[PDB]
């Protein structure tokens, strides 16, 4: 039961379609230089059950 969906960043409100500026993490760029949520935010690659990656949430 993955609950994930492809979207802007909600703390930031910031669309992007291509991985530009923006390394996969905690987004600190412009708008997102303030907060992020977690490292993935609900992506839709772990819909896929640790397919690509693992999983929406890596530990520590
Ligand atoms: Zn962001």
């Amino acid at each position: 039961w993955i609950a994930a969906n492809t979207k802007e960043c909600p703390k930031c409100h910031v669309t992007i379609e291509k991985d530009g500026g923006c390394n996969h993490m905690v987004c600190r760029n412009q708008n997102c230089k303030a907060e992020f949520c977690w490292v993935c935010l609900g992506p839709w690659e772990p819909h896929g059950s640790a397919w690509y990656n693992c999983n929406r949430y890596n530990e520590f």
